[PDB]
C-alpha cells in the first residue's frame, strides 16, 4: 500500500502514498506489463464532480466548510435538473492546473502552477475559436520569451456538439505526398494536409507550411482559417561550428501547442483545450529530424560531415545527432526563443519529484516518456524508478475527428 | 485472447498469444505500472505441477507430447518427487531448460542466439575448488581467443537451502574498488563492498584501477573460498580511439568477457543458485555504463577537457558528445583485437528480427522495454519505436539477494 521508488544512481528511496487516490485503469495486470503501449449520465456525474470538489476545497484548506457542502448542494441540484455542471472559475484554473501536474508523461511538471489560463467557454463560433487561439498564440510567445498557457473551449454536452481543433498542435508543417513517391514536407501530416486541401485550402507545397486552423465549433463542419503569419515565430537552423549547416533549408517553430487532447475536470469533459508551454530540445532534433518516419534527415548531415557511413560501428548516425541537436539549442538560443536541453529539463524534473513527493506523496511519472529519446542514462531521470498511475483532473487522447465526424 | 503491439515507425503490428502461458506476476495492476521498478525451500505439494508444466512444453518441443516416453517420464519424476522430495532433469532437459530462460529473459536484447548456446553440467561438482576449476574451463572455452562464444555453466540446485551452491561475485570478471579515507574512490565504485569482503576474506590487493578481483566461492552452503582466475584466461582490451591518439593516455581497458554470476536458474520448479552465463558485450554497456555513469568510472569530465568542448553549459552538448567519442573507442578497440562485440544500431536490429520471428513461431516474445532501449540515442534504434508486452516465463532467469547478506557462517 504504502510504496517504494528508489533511485539507483543516489539511493535516495521516496514513498509513494499517492497512486491510492488514483481512479483509472493503467492497461496493466498482474500477469502482463503494458508500460510500452502508446495507447493501451447523472449517475456517473456526480461522483465525479465530488471527488473533484473534495480535492479542490481540500487544497484551499476548506474541507468540510459551509463553502464546501454549499457548493456540493449546489452542483448536485444542478445536475439533478440539468444533467451536467458548470465550473466556477476558480474551479477550471484549478483544474486545468491539476491536468498538467498529473500528466504522467510530461518532463516540464515543475512549471505546473505557471499556467495562464483562458477561459473560452463563451465561444460560440469557429471564427470565436481562431480569435481566442490567435490570441493565445500571441499571449504565449511574448515574441520568444514564451509563458505556458491553455486555452479552454465548451464543454462536452450531449456529445452531437463537440468543440474540436482538427490540427493535433496549433502549429505544425504540411506533408505531401508525391508522384515521385517520396513525402515533402511532414509525412506525420500527409492525411490532414489532405482534408485541408479537399476542404479548399491554398497549398504552397513546399517543405515548410504552416498548416491551417480547421476549427470546429459546437459539434458543425470545421473551417479553415490562416494563422497571421506575424504570430508565428520560427527560427532557422545553424550550426555554431558547420557554416554548411544553414544550407540544409532547416527551421522550426517556437511553440509547442498541443491542441487535439481532451480535458477532464470534475466528470466535465473539454475536448477543445490547446495548451502550450516551450520546447526541450530533443523533440526537435531527436525525434521531428531524425525519426524515420519524419524529416529523416541524419543521411543528409553525416554526408555533410563526410563520415564513414559504410558501418553502423563507426556510430556515424550518433554523431550526427549530437551536432544536428547542438545547432537545435544554438539557434533557439541566438534568436532568443526559449529552450531547455534534455539535461537541465531531466535535472528540474528530479527536483520537481522530490517536491512532489514530499508535498504530495507522489508524483505519477511514466519512465518511457519521461527519459530523453538520446543520451538517457547520462540523464538523472534514467536511474530514477517512477510509478506510473493515473490522477484526475487530466489530460487525454480522443479519437481524430474526422473519423467521426456525420458531415 | 489476443494483444496486439505496433512499431510506429513501419506499422508493422504483431498479434500476441504466448502470453496465455504466463504465470508469475508482473509487479503491475490495474491502477499501477512498476515497469521501471529494478526489482518490483519448495513443497511436493507445489513442485510436480511445476515439474508436469515443464515436461509437457519439452515433449512438445520434441514433438512427443502424449508419447509413451512422456507419459514414463512424467510417472518417473512423480514417483521421484513423492519418494526424495526433488527430482533430477536429464541433460537433454536440462539443457533446453537454459536454453529457454534465455530465450525467455525479457531484459535480453541478444536474445536472437538463444539456441546457440553451449551448457557445462556442473552438477557432479562437490566443493568450491571443484567451482573454481568448472569455471576456469567455462571462460577459457567462452573467450575462445577473442571469438567468444556464449556459455553457462550449472552448479548443483538448491535441496533444503541450507546447502545452496553460490558464486558471490555478480559477474566472474569485474575490477575492485576502494574507497579512500578522504572518500573518492579507486576503481570502479559499484565493487566497493564486494571488495571489502574479499579483502576481509584475505585478497592481497594490488589497489590498482583494473585489478580483476578473484572468484569467492561457495559449495554446498559451506563458508566460500577465494581463488584467483589465472590472469592468462582473462582476455582484455586497452581502449584507444581512431582518430584522438591522446585517448589511450586515460588509461582506460575492459575485459571482453561478460558473464553474470550471481542470477538464479528455474527450471520445472528446481532452482540453480549458481548458473554463471556469458555471450558477448554490446559497446554500449561499456562506453555508456560502466565508464560512464555518474557512480562507474565518471569519465565524461576528463574525455570532454581533452576534446576542449565547451564545458560551462549543459546546452553545449559537451556530454553527449564525449560519450559517442568514448562509444566509439569501445567499439574500434574490441574490434582492432579481434574480441567479439556488437554495436546498439546492429543488436537492436537484430532484436527487431528475432522478436518478429517469435511472434510468427511461438505467439510472442516478452521484452522489457526499459531494459532492451540502449541508453544512447534511444529514438534512433528501431527498438524504440517498437510496442512491447512483458510478462514472466518459465524456465527463467531471477534476481536473488546477495549471499553476504542471508548466509550463515560457520567459521
Ligand atoms: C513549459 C514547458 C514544457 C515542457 C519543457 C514540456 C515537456 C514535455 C515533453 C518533452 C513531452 C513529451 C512529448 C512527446 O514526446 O511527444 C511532454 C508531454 C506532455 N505534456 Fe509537457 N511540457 C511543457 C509544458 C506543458 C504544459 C503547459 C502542459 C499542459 C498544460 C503539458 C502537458 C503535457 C501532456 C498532457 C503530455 C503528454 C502528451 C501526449 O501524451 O502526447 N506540458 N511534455
Ligand atoms: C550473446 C550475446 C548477448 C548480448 C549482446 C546480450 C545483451 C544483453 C544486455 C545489453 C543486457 C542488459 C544488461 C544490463 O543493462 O545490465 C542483457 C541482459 C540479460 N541477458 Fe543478455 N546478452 C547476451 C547473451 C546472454 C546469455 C548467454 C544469457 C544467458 C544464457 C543472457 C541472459 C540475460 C539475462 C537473464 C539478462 C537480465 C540481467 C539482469 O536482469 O541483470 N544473455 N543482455
Ligand atoms: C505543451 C508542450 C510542450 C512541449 N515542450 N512539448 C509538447 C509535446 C509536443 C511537441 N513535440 C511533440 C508534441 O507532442 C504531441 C505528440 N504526442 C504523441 C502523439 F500524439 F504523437 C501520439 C501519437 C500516437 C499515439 C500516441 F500515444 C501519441 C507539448
Ligand atoms: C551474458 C551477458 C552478455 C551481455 N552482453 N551482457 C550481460 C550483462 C552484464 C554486462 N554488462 C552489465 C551486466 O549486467 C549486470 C548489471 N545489471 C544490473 C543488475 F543486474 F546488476 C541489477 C542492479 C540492481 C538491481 C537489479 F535488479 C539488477 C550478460
Ligand atoms: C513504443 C514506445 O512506447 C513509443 O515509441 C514511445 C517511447 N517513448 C516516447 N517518449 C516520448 N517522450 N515521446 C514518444 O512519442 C515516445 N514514443
Ligand atoms: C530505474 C530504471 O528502471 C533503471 O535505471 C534501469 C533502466 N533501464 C536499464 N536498462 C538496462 N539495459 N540496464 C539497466 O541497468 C537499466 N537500469
Ligand atoms: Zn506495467
Amino acid at each position: 500500500r504504502f510504496l517504494k521508488v528508489k533511485n539507483w544512481e543516489t539511493d535516495v528511496v521516496l514513498t509513494d502514498t499517492l497512486h491510492l487516490k488514483s481512479t483509472l485503469e493503467t492497461g496493466c495486470t498482474e500477469h502482463i506489463c503494458m508500460g510500452s503501449i502508446m495507447l493501451p449520465t447523472k449517475d456517473q456525474l456526480f461522483p465525479l464532480a465530488k471527488e473533484f470538489l473534495d480535492q479542490y476545497y481540500s487544497s484551499i484548506k476548506r474541507f468540510g466548510s459551509k463553502a464546501h457542502m454549499d457548493r456540493l448542494e449546489e452542483v448536485n441540484k444542478e445536475i439533478e435538473s440539468t444533467s451536467t455542471y458548470q465550473l466556477k472559475d476558480t474551479e477550471l484554473i484549478y483544474g486545468a492546473k491539476h491536468a498538467w501536474r498529473n500528466a504522467s508523461r510530461c518532463v516540464g511538471r515543475i512549471q505546473w502552477s505557471k499556467l495562464q489560463v483562458f477561459d473560452a467557454r463563451d465561444c460560440t463560433t469557429a471564427h470565436g475559436m481562431f480569435n481566442y487561439i490567435c490570441n493565445h498564440v500571441k499571449y504565449a510567445t511574448n515574441k520568444g520569451n514564451l509563458r505556458s498557457a491553455i486555452t479552454i473551449f465548451p464543454q462536452r454536452t450531449d456529445g452531437k456538439h463537440d468543440f474540436r481543433v482538427w490540427n493535433s498542435q496549433l502549429i505544425r508543417y504540411a506533408g505531401y505526398k508525391q508522384p515521385d513517391g517520396s513525402t515533402l514536407g511532414d509525412p506525420a501530416n500527409v492525411q490532414f494536409t489532405e482534408i485541408c486541401i479537399q476542404q479548399g485550402w491554398k497549398a504552397p507545397r513546399g517543405r515548410f507550411d504552416v498548416l491551417p486552423l480547421l476549427l470546429q465549433a459546437n459539434g458543425n463542419d470545421p473551417e479553415l482559417f490562416q494563422i497571421p503569419p506575424e504570430l508565428v515565430l520560427e527560427v532557422p537552423i545553424r550550426h555554431p561550428k558547420f557554416d554548411w549547416f544553414k544550407d540544409l533549408g532547416l527551421k522550426w517553430y517556437g511553440l509547442p501547442a498541443v491542441s487535439n487532447m481532451l480535458l477532464e475536470i470534475g466528470g466535465l469533459e473539454f475536448s477543445a483545450c490547446p495548451f502550450s508551454g516551450w520546447y526541450m530540445g530533443t523533440e526537435i532534433g531527436v525525434r521531428d529530424y531524425c525519426d524515420n518516419s519524419r524529416y529523416n534527415i541524419l543521411e543528409e548531415v553525416a554526408k555533410k560531415m563526410d563520415l564513414d557511413m559504410r558501418k553502423t560501428s563507426s556510430l556515424w548516425k550518433d554523431q550526427a545527432l549530437v551536432e544536428i541537436n547542438i545547432a537545435v539549442l544554438y539557434s533557439f538560443q541566438s534568436d532568443k526563443v526559449t529552450i531547455v536541453d534534455h539535461h537541465s529539463a531531466t535535472e528540474s524534473f528530479i527536483k520537481h519529484m522530490e517536491n512532489e513527493y514530499r508535498c504530495r506523496g507522489g508524483c505519477p511519472a511514466d519512465w518511457v516518456w519521461i527519459v530523453p529519446p538520446m543520451s538517457g542514462s547520462i540523464t538523472p531521470v534514467f536511474h530514477q524508478e517512477m510509478l506510473n498511475y493515473r490522477l484526475t483532473p487530466s489530460f487525454e487522447y480522443q479519437p481524430d475527428p474526422w473519423n467521426t465526424h456525420v458531415w
